[PDB]
């Protein structure tokens, strides 16, 4: 039997096929499995809240109207113009901000039908998901960005999404993030979905996302404490130097202000406290202290006699040690606890 | 007994053999089309001063009766369709009056739904993504509460022929769990009128108001304690020798000039609106206070020029004034910025 | 008469009706009345030289073709789809850099006909238009936005818009803007094209925008201001203290210098000089003139004999009267110009 | 004989004419005639390197089937959806990164026909066209932009474009931009194309831009004047007043070298010397070359002895006239070169 | 008479044809093996943020459908209205590494379509493309990346379909293309990038291009504005001891530009983890500038009690310095350049 008539015969014409018409529709809902092979995944932007994909959504469903015996093939592969003519789910991304499909050169489709009247469909899709982070360990945090696939249409009675036994979700080989690691386990659920509509099939993966500590050691971390460096040089310099140890002062207090809020630069303008912003502030209140220190060399020294001069020096040969020492224990509290 | 083909059932309902003709609305020669209108908030963000808009993601629901789709065909009391056959029925022509930019979703297929009941009415719902226009008052930003509102209007249907109306029960829900980074959305939502009279005529428009509460910690943090340090800054000055001119110049400079950069900070990303907001406020009277400091050590520094008992205590007795006064008068600004706009 | 029959006989199938020929195509032009509603006013953009509208557009015109007795109704408001299957004035914005419709959630469109063949043709719009811009004045500027509405293809004996008489164009209640104020007053006139492929219509509708002073005193006079005021200080300092009147002055020349190039970095990038400039240039001189004051001051007091420390003395309570002075006279005539 | 008839007979169901045929398709190629109308020329970016334009593109041809006898105008305006019935050339713009037709409130198109088959086809696009610049003598450039107007899938032996004779581009009166003069002489020439798919016709004009210089003078040339001048009150200040002196050679280096890098932050990544750098780097070197110089001052008269404080108050004496006198000099030599 | 093309198309596409579109060459036998060769009209948008660049090609595709044999003509080929190209099969070529993808369809369809003798089609057609090229920024600014474009079947596997690049000359470049950044190399490597899905074995082939980053702009911008910065840290070692707000205004200014510096050097990249050539030197230039201040506070603390012989001590610390850091800085230099510019 010649192609064009079969698929007149199964699908066309000739079929009395009606796609509007779901498998089994007075039986119980279609079962569909689904899987998909992330080919891309980036631009997690903190800002905007969110993150893109590159996907192929693969579904598999059996559709008695579709089965076959003309041929002794296992399966059919079918032009995807065909797929305009067949039944197929509704699914959705109830999560997702932009979404398209793909039409270059042709339409990134894949249709196979099986003796039995299953059917494979796969489609390649980008995505821009929603990913509602929490920032209070930042930068040392870890974020979990899920994706949801929903029917909109359909209920619980007429359609079921599921995720494939066997390997659900594949990433392509080598796929890296620059800022962040992909864990390798991803968890799967269901999100089922009550509206007041009905009450719709909803599955879930899940997809951990570990910050990478690299790049804020060199742009926030170190630079931050070479300023706190900076400013204990001052206890080293002549208490009579006035202008030398206030300038010292002045500009490691305003680089610090600057510091901070460059730390929040590339954030999302949220109201908690984030850890990156608890280190600034202890950075800022030692750097401040050691301007204070010097007012207070300064001031206790007013009158030049051997005494009042003593008193001033031993709040220098202090400082020296202390503000080391205790800006040591703070560094190994804020590491430990994070 | 044979019930009818799905098939034949949509052909002599809305399709070939049936008659209906989509240009013409339910009861055209009677009152008015009754459409009730629900909303699923699926997401709510975007909130931009700058451009004075927001964004949201929802589920529209509109119900209506058409008595050419009654059917007793089946026992269902309701009909789940395939969403292809809403172009072969009369529907209403919603649109968002406030809409900036507006789309529908189509992937993997159209996100639409169409269920029919055994009497006539239609349930549709849509899921659309909409870019509203927000007009905000910003007088008392970060302290402000702004009022955003979505229109539903008819843009061909006069009052006569068509009018929209919120569903008594539930008419606006938010999906479970759904959180602003700098705005707390109130569960109190207005819902009213916003009947539009226009030289076409007279136009069906319901409405609803949210209300997004500023949420202050980010201003405390990048805004007001930076600011609140380099006013502080600004008083060790008191405390240095007055002989040490560059040391207390130095001080007056860099806190004036920072508070400088500080305030025009504080509007970047802000339109660029004429009147006086609370920020500016703050960041203006923090100006004054290390400028204040600056011509204090300009006073002290002339005032001591001739090095004389007298002069040189008059110029000690600023200073030790200053240290008592500039916290002071600080803390009494404090006290009334706060209760005023915060309580 | 069922509505499905009219529409047939009028326009359908039985009807003769050919949408590719204009009404009274022998005979005069066809008279196209317009009026505007503007729904909404904004993004007003200096760098792209271009500013946003949402609108309706309506256009009224009579085809013979269209009239009926068949009803008594004085009009029929039709469904929206039947704008497919009439002619209709091919309008177009001359000055629109961009143009969308509105699909959501149905055609924002409206289509009214009258019993002696009257057409109401209302369509949203929105609509980005460019506004070249004349900043000599700024931010004491005033700018002229226009709106052309003209003919593609029919030239003027086949076509003619025409600004309706009564209320051609109407604002949306308590529309504002927050940069400027747009006048009541809004000029009607005639751009007339000529091309080398003939004459065509065209009406033009001009806004009159008013920018708003408040922020650029907020902003930028007030805080330049401010850097000149700071540049005084110094004339009360001792003449001893150099590094204390070098750093005033230093630090105020350079704040100037930002002050001036952030003063225009909102701007396009045009080479005549603005009232901004001419503000941030004197206040330059000013804070630049202060330090060569200094200058002055600590060369002649070289040698620290009674006449030389005398001179400079008086140089510094000259200035101390002269610089505050001739920057009031400077501001009278800055202010009473513009 | 009624319209509908006619365009049914000449184009229509009972016309046999074939929009996929050629004019003259065993013949010699057809001869396309060109000419613009540019509406609106704008955002040149030096970044992405490309500009904008808003055109009417016109396009003229003979088509022997479309001539006519039935009427005796000379002319006939056709509805613009006649087009998709009638042959036309497949011009596409070979150096286009961006292009879109014009839809609001409909097809922004124009189709005429003669008695003799002739056919005057006019469209309005907008370009986003590539323009690589050379920017050596940056911001004293000229640049040249080009449009190319090629045949996509039409060999030389088929399809040829000319530029008309007579005024071939035409400019909007009172067109202006911002940063530069567009010129009036405009080059055109052949760019006919040889891919390994054959030989095709391809038609260029070349626009001239030259930008103005005053921007450049505010934002950029005299604010880095001032700077050096600043450097030079230096000379004039005590030889006693270190930290005076070095802050004055620190702040004058340091933003000499931040208004160095502004210079550029507006421009590719471009790895030549522009003219701009030239003048920067002259600059940065005569504000280093002044703390050198009190280096040498404070260094030459540390022992506190007449002979070596003579000395060092010979090179301050020097360098007051030798200073300005050399960046005098550069300036002849700068700005006569360029 | 020869027979007019209305019919000729009828016959061998159209209606009478009984041609399906749906069908692939030789159906029931091998693989259909498509030719392919690129033609680069452009080349740019490298951004290393999005990690991504763009390109104008045309997309050449060659391959034989004995459908399209023709003998009613002696032309050795025909050229088509792209118009027929919805009438014949073609391969459904994607590009796997693609973000963004669009034809061009003004002022018509940018595509071509031309048919011979034998039934060989040769199919063009114009794309903008953005595809993703992953970079190793490790050497940055001295790095040279790999970009490449995978040219895949979605929906035929191997025993259907089969992509192979052209012999002679697969991949031009038009005339005088060039990239402000970088120098594309002349030498294109073409390889398999054969696909391994669950959904089966689908063929795929590749062109890498190699990209060398233009040295000067980094000169100009990072390089030598830091280098002067250094020197300038230099100056302190030639100014007196006892000018302790000079020196140490030298300092910290040198110290705080170069920490600016440092993270400038950083602005327009993604944010990586590792290490850059570039970061190398932004920290040894600061490691510099701080040890500078680091030899003022020695030479301020050593001669605090003014005697002669701590007074020489402290002396002799900055005659060292004036020859060591610069000599010291001179030997970084060689080892810093030699490792980049070399391995
Ligand atoms: C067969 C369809 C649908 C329908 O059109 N009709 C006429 C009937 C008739 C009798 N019983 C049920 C129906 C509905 C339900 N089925 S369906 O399960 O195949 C179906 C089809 C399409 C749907 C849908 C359900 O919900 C979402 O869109
Ligand atoms: C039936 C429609 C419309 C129409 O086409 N005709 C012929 C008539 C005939 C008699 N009376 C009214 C009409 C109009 C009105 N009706 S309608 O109420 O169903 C209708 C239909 C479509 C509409 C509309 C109103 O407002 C704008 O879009
Ligand atoms: C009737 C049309 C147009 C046409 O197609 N034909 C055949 C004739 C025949 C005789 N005389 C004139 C025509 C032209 C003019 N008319 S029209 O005035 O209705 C018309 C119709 C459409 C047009 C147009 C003018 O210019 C823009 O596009
Ligand atoms: C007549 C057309 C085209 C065609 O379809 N056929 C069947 C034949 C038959 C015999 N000789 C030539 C052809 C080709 C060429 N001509 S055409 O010159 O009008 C033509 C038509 C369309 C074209 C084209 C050339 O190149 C680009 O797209
Ligand atoms: C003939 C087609 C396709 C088809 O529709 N049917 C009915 C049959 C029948 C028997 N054997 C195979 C088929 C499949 C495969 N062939 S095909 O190779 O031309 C083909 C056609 C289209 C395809 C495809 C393969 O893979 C992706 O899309
Ligand atoms: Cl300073
Ligand atoms: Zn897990
Ligand atoms: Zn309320
Ligand atoms: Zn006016
Ligand atoms: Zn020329
Ligand atoms: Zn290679």
């Amino acid at each position: 039997m010649s192609p064009s008539d079969f698929l007149d015969k199964l699908m066309g014409r000739t079929s009395g096929y009606d796609a509007r018409i779901r498998p089994n529709f007075k039986g119980p809902p279609v079962q569909v499995t689904c899987n998909i092979f992330i080919n891309s995944f980036g631009s997690i932007a903190e800002t905007t809240m969110d993150y893109r994909v590159n996907i192929f959504l693969r579904q598999k469903w059996n559709d008695p109207r579709l089965a076959y015996s003309e041929y002794p093939d296992d399966s059919l592969d079918l032009d995807p113009s065909m797929l305009d003519s067949i039944w197929k789910p509704d699914l959705f991304f109830a999560n997702e901000k932009g979404a398209n499909f793909h039409e270059v050169t042709t339409d990134n489709k894949l249709l196979r039908i099986f003796k039995n009247g299953n059917v494979l469909y796969s489609i390649r899709l980008t995505l821009t998901l929603s990913c509602p982070m929490d920032l209070k360990n930042f930068p040392m945090d870890v974020q979990t960005c899920i994706m949801q696939l929903e029917s909109f249409g359909y209920t619980m009675n007429d359609l079921i999404f599921e995720w494939q036994d066997e390997a659900p979700v594949q990433v392509a080989e080598g796929l890296t993030l620059p800022q962040f690691l992909l864990k390798e386990e991803k968890d799967l659920r269901y999100c089922t979905k009550h509206y007041n509509t009905g009450k719709f099939t909803c599955i879930e993966v899940r997809f951990h996302l570990e910050r990478q500590m690299g790049y804020y050691l060199i742009q926030m971390y170190i630079p931050s404490l070479l300023i706190v460096i900076l400013s204990w040089v001052s206890f080293w310099i002549n208490m009579d130097a006035a202008p030398a140890r206030v300038a010292l002062g002045i500009t490691t207090v305003l680089t610090m202000t600057t510091q901070s809020s460059g730390s929040r630069a590339s954030l999302p303008k949220v109201s908690y406290v984030k850890a990156i912003d608890i280190w600034m502030a202890v950075c800022l209140l030692f750097v401040f202290s050691a301007l204070l220190e010097y007012a207070a060399v300064n001031f206790v020294s007013r009158a030049g006699t051997k005494v009042f001069i003593d008193r001033a020096k031993k709040i220098d040969t202090i400082s020296r040690a202390c503000f080391p020492l205790a800006f040591l224990i703070f560094n190994i509290f804020y590491w430990v606890i994070y």
